[PDB]
């Protein structure tokens, strides 16, 4: 195995491929040169991301396994407009730049693990920008290191022309749907949220569309000359549509920043442990109260478009800023039912997220 | 007490008093106190080593007296509050209520009088320079303080007036910096340790403007004055280790070469290097370096080179992270290397300027 390349065709796949590891071969790059192209594959075992690179100097066939992040920061760490060339000799991989010369050791190509063969059930594309909105959209209400591995994940579905996302740790659910313009079956499966990190990290923002393909266990995207693959999380995932408020009567209507910055200002002078603040609901106008063991209180009141019975219901903060973090809107619609019910908040401009999150009892 | 302020006015300077003070081991050194007295409000923050005092001017209504409050909280609410925000603040025993608009914030408070002060003490030398002056000494020095070593005095940064220079020196028993810039007066000699949490205090009291730097010293005691803000520690009380006794004595061999191809060149071989002792190997010869590192799973790394040396060959380890700590101090075009032998120190300087001097000591690879 033998190639010549420049360093700048390298930088973006070595980056994409090297997202301490388990067993030693994976924190290990595969290699690959056949016909004209040098294939770098990274796995963690759930996942792998294979890159491709063209070959146009004088190059040889073969395989081999390096150390991801020494391969990584050597290339990087050599000068812009460096030409690297490659050599695969015995246990070594000779890599040489200028006067510059590094001697990496190897694990052989035949112990590199794969995803075990899989077949396609489900597969369409759709724009960079819809998959990083239907993402960034629900991301953050995953569940972190929870005992019901599938809360861990996120639920990718598609159900019409529409691609949806949902997200839910038990105490607030994320949900967002976006069009995509195909037909298509009506599917849902868990992604892990290691995947869903990794494929945010493959888009990049251009009009060249992400292909998606999903399996009875995996899932794998495809854009530009990436390819990811990730299994799925087995389990049974909640169900939004039972999770949505069935009569949320109360309408509330406020600006985003402005509650956004009354929830934070509280916040200050809630209980540090377990941060929430109080609501009082009135006719167009919000109150937000926060009070901790040192008695110290603060208070915010909001003018809101609200017409309806009062009420006072307590919210964690965190939960609340996430979803406002998350809208980036102008106005706000919450839709409460009562004191001790979960509400369903809404960007008062569009239906396409919607947020559903417990009450907190002070 | 009571006062009204626009939210910038108090900003900064909230930020500023903040900054000796996490979990504080008694509740009121988590206070900050607040005090109008003759048309300014003086906010002081302590850690009972060192005081930050800002001053702010009051042009609108106000009424005299001093409390404590929560620091974070304060300077939270504050910087929370809208841009141009107008800040109500007035005593009322046990809280302390802020208004701004339509929030209101309750504090609680602890006494004026329970607030800890430095004693008195008194000035014994005073100087003026320029702020990016002392920005450059203490850049110059601090990587090369001592981390929670038992020799307390190490963990500080010395600092030293001679003729009419100010130096600064640290060390942590293993590399040494020391740097000294004219300020153009002479200075009677004094040599005194500044606390870890002093220097990083002078620094951060930099505002990058013109306004100069006024230091005075004492025999247990430093203070800087910039603009509406006056810093004071008390100085650590220790035997720091004399830096001309660590100085090489008699470097013979003397190489120059850029500094950012030298850098770049150990920091490529580093990635080879053991990740606990980060050895790398230099093989001097005329006109040229060669670097070398290695590791335990066999793998190396090498980078050649071309320098401006002259005279006999020779070979010397060193910790790479020690060495690209050097660099990254220097940031300028070229660097001297001044060596002796394999068992002996390096001096490191910039090749234009005997101003900063580090030495680091060499590892037996
Ligand atoms: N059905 C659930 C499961 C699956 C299971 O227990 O078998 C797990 C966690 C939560 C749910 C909810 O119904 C639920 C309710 C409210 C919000 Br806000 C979010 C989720
Ligand atoms: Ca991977
Ligand atoms: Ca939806
Ligand atoms: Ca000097
Ligand atoms: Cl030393
Ligand atoms: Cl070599």
């Amino acid at each position: 195995m033998k190639f010549t390349v420049e360093r700048e065709h390298l930088l973006k796949p070595l980056q994409q491929v090297s997202g301490r590891p388990t067993l030693p071969i994976l924190g290990n790059l595969l290699l690959q040169v056949a016909d004209g192209t040098l294939s770098l594959t990274g796995t963690d075992l759930e996942m792998e991301m294979v890159a491709r690179v063209a070959l146009v100097q004088p190059h040889e066939p073969g395989a081999t396994t390096v150390p991801a992040r020494k391969f990584f920061d050597i290339c990087r760490g050599l000068p812009e407009g460096a030409e690297i060339a490659v050599q695969l000799e015995g246990e070594r991989m000779l890599v040489r730049s200028g006067r510059s010369r590094f001697s990496l050791s190897t694990l052989p190509a035949a112990d590199f693990p794969n995803l075990d063969d899989w077949q396609s059930e489900v597969e369409f594309t759709l724009p960079q920008a819809t998959m990083k909105r239907l993402i960034e959209a629900t991301q953050f209400s995953m569940a972190h290191q929870d005992v019901r591995y599938y809360l861990n994940g996120m639920l990718f579905e598609t159900e019409g022309e529409e691609l949806r996302t949902v997200a839910t740790d038990g105490h607030r659910l994320a949900v967002c749907s976006m069009p995509i313009g195909q037909s298509l079956p009506s599917h849902s499966v868990i992604v892990p949220r290691k995947g869903v990190i990794e494929l945010m990290r493959m888009l990049d923002g251009g009009d060249n569309p992400l292909r998606v393909q999903i399996g009875s266990n995996n899932i794998r995207a495809h854009v530009g000359d990436f390819i990811f693959t990730s299994k799925l999380v087995d389990g049974r995932f909640p169900d939004y549509r039972r999770v949505l408020p069935k009569n949320p009567d109360k309408h509330l209507e406020a600006g985003c920043d402005l509650l956004k910055q009354a929830f934070a200002r509280a916040a200050i002078l809630s209980n540090e442990k377990f941060r929430g603040v109080r609501l009082y609901v009135s006719e167009n106008q919000l109150k937000i109260t926060a009070n901790n063991p040192e008695q110290e209180e603060a208070e915010e009141i909001l003018d809101v478009t609200y017409s309806g019975a009062e009420m006072e219901i307590g919210f964690n903060v965190s939960y609340v800023l996430d979803v406002l973090n998350a809208l980036k809107c102008e106005n706000v619609r919450m839709m409460l039912t009562d004191s001790v019910s979960s509400v369903q908040i809404e960007d008062a401009a569009s239906q396409s997220a919607a947020y559903v999150v417990m009450p907190m009892r002070l």
